[PDB]
């Protein structure tokens, strides 16, 4: 049949939400993102970046995309056949609250909805309009390229109503502000999230920039594509309805839809079986968000315990279990450790591990209780004072894989070792893992070697920039896969932030207090089996 | 003015060429098209595959601007012209080419014979003629010799689909000599394996002598910010070589400015992967020379444990000099160490991990961890073990080493019958080192493989700190603007059952075809 007037004049929104002010254990869905404005003006001071990304957005036309779209409003019309702009819609109240010195906003035809007021009332090149019926009328009348209905809690409710929004742009304000007025509760029958960006951070805040569809209810260089193709040999419906998927939370995701479908099937020692591939490597800018993976439910408590006790030296497992951090249980009972033929070594006593290593690289282990003060190197120590002494040094790495003790930890690392680099005040770091547990445990490795950069960068006056993760053999357990189809039709969240105590200057001088997740907005816990 | 003949009617050539019968390299190093009247070869499966995927292949929806094109000059099919001994050559099986338009050019052929569908032709311009009385795709030339120096003397080719055969054949006809200033490469492809030889695929191109979420994909990069002319006038660099050309690529263009230890001054970034694939080809950089003899003996000298550098240098392998004199020990504050010995570097690591180094001529026979002896049990007994890891990287012992190791550690992989391989290293010199160090450790892959009875897959290559030095940006300019060949094979006696008993004549490289030798200096 004849379709309708979103599609024929192109007339989208766009909008930036943050979140609301209604006051541990909280939910989120999309509608958590909904505070529109507060008091007649926005919820918060400036967000740089979402005005650029507006600006973009509204001012960018496609000259040579021009003649179809004509032809298209023509004939949908019954019709025969400056430089081009964008239409921009604002309620009155939106148009008020923008200063004059932006007014009309510029490169692009501005048109306000009003009934109070009357184009005698506008000093402005603007078109004033009483009803939404109006606007259309308009829109036939108009050279434009696209139409952007800019906003107003009424504004917006009304053409959600009448069905004439065929895409919004909507971005992801990470952060509470009181608010008055709220973008209406989208239906998700009607309309369906294609695209979600990168994460970013612009004035104290994270935000992405995500786009909701309405739903379904040169020439020769392009054959040699397909030829140089000659070679190549349902649970995932909302991972795969994704456009595009350039939240960096993909790079996990993208890691476990890979191992899903083209893994490899084998045994492994703890009979369970899996899926795998060998070498992967993501990265993410810590200077941007703090990785958290937001499509299940993860805490920080006990990894960060871990660091602490890593960075201690500790590898006595009594000392986590106190603090009820039961990472470590397990590798510890009698039976495990007799297991592994330490019939001599009492319970809870991990042997020569991670902290050991970190702080007593090379001293003869005894057990846990020994003081190894100045015995072994101290590695841990070396590579602060090379990040600050000797940047440029391509000799800072922090090894944990100790060839000749291996046999007396309770079982040997998983994360080798960490290979730090400084460029321009700004630390990076690669840790790269032999063995890694896709469902369990390679989302709390990110973040443990996230915090451990930003701890590291912050005792040596560096602001961190990159963790990038190098994973050897990524495999995917039998009893995780349901869990993850499940986990991978879920839409990332704008990821958290991490704050140190700014105090802490060495670092052994941390403690749990001066960590602190702002924003975590995640998806439900999900248990792996 | 007025737009070309093969502009209008689409016309291609479609060839696969072989080598023939201290040497220089160029695009006219493949160039053997046939002998006895035959395909100097016995059967190219792949490229077979190819030919007809290429020569078969119609986008119906793209049939209509050529129409108007070729106009204004059921079933929708491709032309493929051959020559008499080409047509001749084909066992009647196959003929007339399945799915398309056979045409015949022969000046002799008795016209009426079959002529439901087989289109013989005795002129030049004929076939142009004939073409215009045609609902036809593209046009493909695959005659021979002569019908194709014809078509490139008439100039009536557009883009040449050329299959670069890397092995050397009897041949009595060849392809003409392509013109550099006529024809230009414009894309390259992967390198295969087929039949017991590599191959690609590369394409001259004549020298000219729902758009809704294509916007959004603007709106996503809102907020984004002549040296290498030839290397960006390729569309399609697939080939595996582009790995470590794009690295370089990426660190001069983005690279950050650094002093360093050396005082030279470097271009670097931090963390990379490239991967190889060693059951198609060997990763030997064709866009300048290396040599082999010197890293295999290296190796050599890594398995047997040795530290000592006087046993290279006795073999004319100088690789470790520089870091054996006194003056560079004396620098590391090893003042009581003999020039050459190395301290405990990679082979003492490998066979004696924890043992106390004394000097290079100490019995440390059954001292410290044989992780080399280790991982072979592994891969032979445990082989889905996450465990098989190889280590240089000692902190205990770093001190002592004339240098701290580049290459890190070693990580094993076995599945189906296959090895795959992650070396990880700290430190890499993109001009001069990595070169070496993915030939190197892929022949260590071939190496363990065979001696566990297993076949090599992938050699993964994970790069720290990665830097271009200053010196070598010139040289490096020049070499990221040549076009890779097909990649060599490495051979390994089979007869060598054990990683201790490789010796130096135990190793061939072949049908390494590479550009000219680059001093980086
Ligand atoms: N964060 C964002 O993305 C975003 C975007 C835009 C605006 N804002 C904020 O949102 C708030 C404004 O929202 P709001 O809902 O209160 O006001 P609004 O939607 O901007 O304006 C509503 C007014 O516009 C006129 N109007 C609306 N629909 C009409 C129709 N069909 N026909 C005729 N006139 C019509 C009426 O004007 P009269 O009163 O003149 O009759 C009405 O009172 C402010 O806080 C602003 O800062 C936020
Ligand atoms: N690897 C490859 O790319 C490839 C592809 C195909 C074939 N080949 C090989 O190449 C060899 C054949 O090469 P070739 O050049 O000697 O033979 P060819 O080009 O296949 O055939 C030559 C014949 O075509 C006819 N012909 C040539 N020019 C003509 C013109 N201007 N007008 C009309 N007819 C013309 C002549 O037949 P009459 O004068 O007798 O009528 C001539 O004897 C074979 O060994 C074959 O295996 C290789
Ligand atoms: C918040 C920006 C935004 N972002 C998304 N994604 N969608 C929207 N509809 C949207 O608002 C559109 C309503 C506009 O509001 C105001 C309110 C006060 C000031 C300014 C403002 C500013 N300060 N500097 C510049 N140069 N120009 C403007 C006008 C655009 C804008
Ligand atoms: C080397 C093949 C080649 N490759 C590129 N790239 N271009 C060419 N023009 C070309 O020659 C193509 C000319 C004709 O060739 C022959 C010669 C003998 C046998 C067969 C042959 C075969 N044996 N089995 C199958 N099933 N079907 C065919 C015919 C397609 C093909
Ligand atoms: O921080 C950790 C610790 C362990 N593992 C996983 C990887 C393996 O599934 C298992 C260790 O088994 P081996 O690879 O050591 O066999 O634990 C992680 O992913 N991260
Ligand atoms: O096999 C090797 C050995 C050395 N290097 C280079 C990397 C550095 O440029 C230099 C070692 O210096 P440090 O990074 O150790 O300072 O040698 C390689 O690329 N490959």
């Amino acid at each position: 049949m004849m379709e309708q007037v979103c599609d024929v004049f192109d007339i989208y929104a766009i909008c930036a939400c943050c979140k609301v002010e209604s006051k541990k254990n909280e939910v989120f869905n999309n509608y958590t993102f909904r505070g529109l404005g507060n008091k007649g003006v926005l919820p918060w001071k400036c967000i740089s970046l979402d005005m650029k990304y507006f600006r973009a957005v509204t001012t960018y036309v496609n000259e040579s995309k021009y003649e179809k779209l004509k032809y298209k409003r023509c004939k949908y019309l019954n019709k025969e056949t400056k430089k081009l702009q964008n239409v921009v819609v604002m309620g009155r109240t939106n148009w008020e609250s923008i200063p004059k010195k932006f007014k009309p906003l510029s490169n692009r035809i501005n048109v306000i909805l009003s009934r109070t007021l009357k184009k005698e009332d506008f000093d402005e090149d603007v078109y004033i309009i009483n009803k939404v019926e109006d606007l259309i009328v308009l829109l036939g009348k108009l050279n434009y390229y696209k139409c952007f209905i800019l906003g107003g809690s009424v504004v917006y409710q009304e053409f959600l109503e009448k069905k004439l929004i065929k895409k919004i742009y909507f971005t992801r304000i990470n952060s509470t502000y009181e608010c008055d007025v709220f973008f209406p509760e989208i239906n998700e029958n009607e309309y369906q999230i294609i695209s979600v960006s990168d994460v970013y951070t612009s004035n104290n805040t994270t935000l992405d920039f995500i786009i909701y569809k309405k739903t379904n209810n040169d020439d020769e260089e392009e054959d040699d594509f397909v030829y140089f193709n000659f070679n190549k040999e349902n649970d995932f419906q909302i991972y795969n309805s994704l456009k595009y998927k350039y939240h960096p939370e993909y790079q996990y995701l993208n890691i476990i839809y890979d191992i899903m479908m083209n893994g490899n099937k084998q045994s492994d020692r703890t009979g369970v079986g899996v899926l795998s591939k060998f070498g992967y490597i993501m990265k993410f800018d810590l200077s941007q968000y703090f990785p958290l993976l937001t499509t299940k439910k993860l805490f920080l408590r006990g990894i960060i315990e871990e660091l602490l006790w890593f960075i201690r030296g500790e590898t006595n497992g009594n000392t986590l279990l106190n603090k009820n951090v039961r990472i470590w249980e397990a590798n510890g009972t009698r039976e495990f450790l007799d297991n592994r033929k330490l019939f001599h070594r009492e319970v809870n006593d991990l042997g020569p591990i991670y902290g050991f290593q970190w702080r007593h690289f090379g001293a003869e282990y005894t057990n846990m209780y020994d003081n190894y003060e100045n015995k072994g190197v101290d590695q841990l120590k070396n590579i602060i004072n090379l990040i600050k002494n000797d940047p440029t040094s391509r000799r800072i790495l922090l090894c944990a894989w100790n060839v000749k003790d291996l046999d007396q930890m309770a079982l040997p690392p998983c994360h080798i070792l960490c290979q730090f680099y400084v460029f321009d005040g700004k630390l990076s770091c690669i840790m790269y893992q032999r063995s890694c547990d896709l469902g369990l445990g390679v989302p709390f490795n990110i973040a443990s070697y996230s915090i451990f950069t930003h701890m590291i960068a912050q005792v040596c006056n560096l602001q961190p920039a990159q963790f990038i993760h190098v994973l050897g053999n990524a495999h995917v357990y039998n009893n995780h896969i349901d869990s993850l189809k499940i986990q991978l039709n879920r839409i990332p969240y704008p990821f958290p932030t991490l704050k140190l105590n700014p105090d802490i200057k060495n670092i052994e001088d941390f403690t749990i207090s001066d960590f602190t997740i702002q924003n975590y907005v995640h998806h439900e816990k999900i248990s792996m089996d």
